[PDB]
């Protein structure tokens, strides 16, 4: 396998299937990537999030540099190693989690620049390397929209120079550039154009799902997307709810990540095609059901509604793991299901026939 | 299978190795059961138990009757499919949690006694049930040892008659007694007097591990022991430390159950043949080896003290799940060896081996 390649297999309107190849595995898209806070997928071994259909897990650089050191993880092999997952990882910049000055930012649990940040992500040995932003809090006004995204492209720059000049990690991993630029269609042009002179191997959406609503979202999309090339990959960050990455898919992404299914499993929530269930509910207690009816994971294929349901509010740590085995085992059917439909040219079906019956 | 056989391949000294037949599964005897408290063995999955080599599990009747309750769990078919563990379940009686009337004893999170205790571990399909009896606190006058014992075989008797009398539970079942007394041979003697006049399918040793120290503890099960029938499985409740399981084999004991596998591997204690270890310590920040350089384990095959270390430190779920896995895994290597040393007629050596080693 290549160091990076993607290919597009099928097309319906704005929406795309095919594959990422990587040298630690290809990556079907569109894509979910379970989150890996503190290099673990919580409550899952790595096997169990494959067994589900993952074929890439996120790493999140602010978290692993604080606890337990990026160059602690490297001393011990770096995080596949660490960790027990040998497949790609993608690690975010930090610029969420830092959300000062042009150098970049000092805080208490540290400094993160775009060096160190692309640095930190050598550390742990990122097959795909996010560029370090600076992201706008919404709303935000134009001028301080406009600021943070010409401050964020001068950062893609530098981090693009940080990744080339590291030869190991420009031969082996690939880096993604995050567009800015709020809701604001010039600056979001502005973005794209400034990341495409740079160059890179995908494209972020970046600084959505901030506040402004899925209404919104998908407005700044109609117009985002079709500003990336259309030749790599496009990836939402931090989205979302099943509904918001079927509309999302709808409008040109290929990528996703989102602690949902991991942290409203642990909370409770089940994801169904009927939609998301409270399974402390009392209307559970007796309910010998699986989670869902159609689902295809171990959960549902061996325990009960009615025995989740206690472990749940026994805060039991085997609740935590089956709801979350099965919300991400969901999650990937999802993609699974979107991947299919394009590729049979019955996606807008699908998604009319999706939302039809998780709102009814 | 039958309901129940026991039959022993072989002997050495007080020692004994064979097998339980009953009719969900044969249990190798010297056995260990993992403690299943609220319908789950903390943070494992009941596949996950038995590739550890477990062949039989504990339930606690006192906390399953609070949640989700004994009726309940009937009505959902019973725990064995409630929890998905379809092996042989021991069900403790209740009366270490209680520890009044001599009808038995109400309590607030209920009533419990000899009929209602059996009543319950029928409703949860229970393989191996208990007699109810009363646990005199350590330490105990001989005045007090005794009405607590007296007690106690009239309560043996009742928990007979009252298994007896549900002709479900007595054709699919087994009945174990408990033997009582404190510290005092007597006392004792009385106590296995009377449960064999009565008639069990086996004998627990109860009323030690409640203070009194491995020294007495020992000294108690060598008079005590030797009291109960030969042709029975001795079970001793609520122990222990591999130390103790090993010295307690030396003196016939057949049955073992305690948290602390579990337990102690949620709050970072790990068993090595080289000791216990405390996986939060700084000197396993960054130490590759597995927790046990010769365990078998899933979690000693794949992943690094330094890595578990992380997860403890973090409070993170996972940590749970692996040193939980690990634990109850030795403790089962533990009964393999002791086992195998008993049939090959090499207990003696391996006792002495494993004691110069383990506190080395
Ligand atoms: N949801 C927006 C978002 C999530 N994670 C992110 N990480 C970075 N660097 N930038 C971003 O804009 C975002
Ligand atoms: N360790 C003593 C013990 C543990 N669990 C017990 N359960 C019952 N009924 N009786 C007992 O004596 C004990
Ligand atoms: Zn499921
Ligand atoms: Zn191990």
């Amino acid at each position: 396998r290549p160091r990076f390649s993607f290919s597009i297999a099928a097309r319906e309107g704005k929406a795309r299937t095919g594959t990422i190849e990587m040298k630690r595995g290809v990556i079907r898209t569109p894509a979910f990537m379970p989150v890996g806070t503190a290099a673990t997928v919580k409550a899952l071994k790595p096997e169990t999030v494959r067994a589900t259909g993952a074929d890439i897990i996120l790493g999140n650089t602010y978290h692993l540099m604080l606890r337990p050191g990026a160059e602690r993880i490297a001393k011990l092999g770096g995080l596949h190693s660490f960790m027990g997952w040998d497949r790609p990882i993608l690690t975010d910049s930090g610029g969420f989690q830092v959300m000062q000055s042009e150098e970049g930012v000092t805080f208490k649990s540290h400094m993160l620049s775009p060096e160190r940040s692309i640095e930190i992500q050598h550390l742990l040995g990122s097959d795909i390397v996010m560029a370090f932003d600076e992201v706008t809090p919404y709303p935000a006004t134009p001028s301080r929209a406009a600021s943070s995204m010409e401050r964020s492209m001068r950062w893609a720059k530098r981090s693009r120079d940080a990744f080339d000049s590291r030869k190991e990690q420009a031969e082996n991993a690939a880096l993604f550039g995050i567009q800015q630029g709020s809701v604001f269609e010039n600056l979001r042009q502005q973005s794209a154009d400034a990341l495409a002179e740079i160059g890179f191997d995908g494209y972020a959406v970046g600084g959505l799902s901030g506040g402004e609503g899925q209404d919104e979202m998908f407005r700044v999309l109609d117009f985002s997307v079709p500003m990336l090339p259309d030749d790599k990959p496009h990836y939402l960050m931090g989205v979302g709810k099943p509904d918001d990455i079927v509309g999302a898919v709808e409008r040109g992404i290929d990528m996703f990540d989102c602690v949902l299914p991991t942290r409203s499993g642990r909370n409770g929530q089940a994801f169904t095609w009927d939609g998301p269930i409270n399974i402390r509910n009392a209307r559970f207690s007796e309910d010998l059901k699986p989670l869902d009816s159609e689902c295809h994971c171990a959960v549902c294929q061996k325990w009960s509604r009615a025995y989740i349901h206690h472990l749940i509010r026994a805060g039991e740590i085997l609740g935590a793991m089956l709801m979350t085995e099965h919300n991400i085992a969901f999650y990937q059917q999802l993609m699974q299901k979107i991947r299919d439909s394009i590729s049979e040219g019955r996606f807008s079906q699908f998604a009319q026939d999706f939302r039809a019956r998780y709102f009814a």
